[PDB]
């Protein structure tokens, strides 16, 4: 299938949940998408790397503890320090996430399940 877009996604610092990321990275690729899914507990440095070696559209973050949410913001900010941040378009999930928290942190988008997110990344594009 031709590509249509790429995305980098993982979960954040501190998190091993990646059924509900996983399920996000499937239904991306059915519409197109070209997905690097980096796995879990993914530092905010290694997001960097991953957008200097794939240089995706979208950076895509997922987090199901309350307590990893704010790693996020903690990879927002080393994409500003990088000098990436505005290369990509920065998207969040999670059951804990929200428009709200995604808002605060400074993330350009939020979708509350699998088929909202490839919506989302096509608007995004």
């Amino acid at each position: 299938m031709p590509s249509v877009g790429k995305i980098v996604l993982g979960t954040v610092k501190g998190d091993l949940h990646d059924i509900g990321k996983n399920l996000v990275a499937m239904m991306l690729e059915s519409g197109g998408f070209t997905v690097y899914n980096l796995g879990v507990d993914i530092e905010p440095g290694k997001f960097v790397e991953a957008v200097k070696k794939y240089q995706p559209d979208i950076v895509g973050m997922s987090a199901l503890l309350t307590t990893t949410m704010m790693n996020m913001k903690s990879t927002i900010d080393a994409l500003i320090a990088a000098g990436l941040r505005d290369r990509v378009k920065v998207i969040v999930g999670g059951a804990p996430l929200s428009q709200d928290f995604a808002d605060e942190i400074g993330a350009d988008g939020y979708a509350p399940d699998a088929a909202s997110a490839t919506e989302l990344c096509r608007q995004l594009l």
